[PDB]
């Protein structure tokens, strides 16, 4: 049977603005992964929302049946004639012919809100972007190429605190894998805004993934790799392991906080930690510095979008008993 | 040549340990008070202390201790500790290890280096004197076991928890320190979790490098209280180059004694560890096994 594995990806970078796509996109490359956008399942277009008080992260803006019944036909091999929604104009245009593939990505707010979408899906992923943090990225991005974009981030993120309290935010809880990015705590006064501490949380018992650790599985670890053998700048980079529970759940928390310099850092760090799912030494390092432009390239929110991607590989062939797809050259 | 190994011990249940990982038949343990050049009056009439190189005779100890190691026999004074006198020489014959333990084992150069292996173990009239004449030969130790109280009790009224050092000096050819994780890096570790349950407070670790009296080491600690067998397995499982020759021989040597103090702690783990660490530096100078206990 060739079999269609789903993966969700739950986010507010919007679409095809993130990251983390692009990553996987490096990973699995772009014939034999189709990447869906949830907007197009809006019930209610851009006056439609207001008219009705309500923004597109509310439920009620949105038609899960429509979308459960779309992505349960594309797992089950049938073709879809999924809608469009244009952002530009605000309208939903007439719909396009997707087909079925090894991988379907469905990315946007609500991948997991649906009880009867979530258990259609094989992985999924939550990206936890503190708010400082991603103001912080807009104001580089924009002090590069010259937009000045970046209060009106600020102003939705305001805005936007209740309905993604009430409905966004809650499916962290029903993620195989949240990454969560925040300030350091290693400078005093974090007054460049550069340097991450992030989190890769990854529930417990999910048949078909190991989470990755450091040192000892199921107990707490914090760690420094600078010493003898590696320089660090100050304030280095520092990791910490441990079992916690998160929303109710057992999960194992890998965390970085710092900034790697260069090569011998990453690959010093990559070669101590267990379980990461590479299939050579360095792959997470070689995957990493592909691209260096990204934001978080040097940080541990490129490294865990990367080991994430891994834990997705893994989840795939797992379920295939095959090779997955992988970019070109 | 069957090689005589000399093991220096500064500042005890150590010692039992020691014997009971290498017998009392094929060592020998030489108590360095008697090689005080003044008794107890001679003492008082000069007006110092035990603890003052004065007190005693580093000539007569290098030349015995190197003439030991050389196979002679020697004729080695007695220092009566109740009568405070000096006593008739003893008859002493080499051995395949010589501990010399006391105050002064690593205070005279010339004795330093006759020691394939040496240990300081750190633990008011005293005060001058121990910091003036004792305490600098931790410098010189290749182990210090370092004792402190606890860091997992916001304000100890209790005092029981102990928090403890290893602090292994690097570059000491034939003697590698042991580490938690990966040597040369930092960490703070705790062991307890989803496959470990302990009662409070529990047990924490930390393993690092660092700068004593000038020379890089590498420091081992453990605080708390082992409550049980698995606990000290478990812990014992995870630390690295601790020169055990089958898993679990710490903890088997450990609970060999658990009336000693210190049996259920980093203090007599670090104890055994240290034993096991003399047993290394042995056999890699002799290319020999170490003598053991009987049966």
């Amino acid at each position: 049977p060739d079999r269609v594995v789903l993966i969700g990806v739950a986010g507010d970078s919007g679409c095809g603005k993130s990251t983390f796509l692009n990553r996987l996109a490096d990973l699995f490359g772009t014939e034999l992964m189709t990447v869906i956008c949830l907007d197009d399942y809006h019930s209610l277009d851009r006056k439609g929302r207001k008219e009705a008080g309500v923004t597109a992260l509310d439920p009620r803006a949105n038609n899960f049946d429509l979308m459960y019944e779309q992505v349960k036909a594309l797992k089950n091999g049938e073709t879809i004639m999924k809608p469009i929604y244009n952002h530009e104009t605000g309208l939903i245009d007439p719909p396009e012919k997707i087909e079925p593939n090894r991988i379907i990505v469905i990315e946007g707010l609500h991948p997991l809100y649906d009880e009867r979408v979530r258990e259609l899906l094989d992985f999924s992923v939550y990206l936890d972007i503190d708010d400082e943090v991603k103001i912080a990225w807009k104001i580089q991005r924009d002090m590069a190429e010259r937009g000045h974009s970046y209060e009106d981030v600020l102003a939705s993120i305001e805005a936007r605190r209740p309905d993604f309290k009430a409905y966004i935010e809650p499916q962290r809880g029903h993620a195989d894998i949240v990454i969560r990015v925040m300030p350091t705590q290693l400078i005093p006064n974090d007054t460049e805004r550069k340097v991450l501490r992030v989190q890769l949380i990854q529930r417990e018992g999910r048949d078909g993934f190991e989470p990755a650790y450091l040192f000892d599985e199921g107990s707490t670890i914090q760690w420094t790799p600078c010493g003898r053998k590696l320089t660090c700048s100050y304030p280095g980079i520092r990791l910490a392991y441990g079992p916690d529970t998160y929303y109710g759940h057992e999960v194992s928390v890998l965390e970085v906080d710092g900034q790697f310099e260069n090569l011998e850092e990453m690959i010093y760090v990559e070669g101590h930690l267990s379980k990461t799912d590479t299939q050579y030494y360095g792959e997470l390092t070689h995957l990493l510095l592909q691209h260096k432009d990204y934001p978080g390239s040097n940080n541990g929110t490129g490294l865990f979008q990367v080991l994430t991607g891994l834990k997705m590989r893994a989840a795939y062939e797992r379920l295939t008993s095959q090779a997955a797809p992988v970019a070109a050259s």
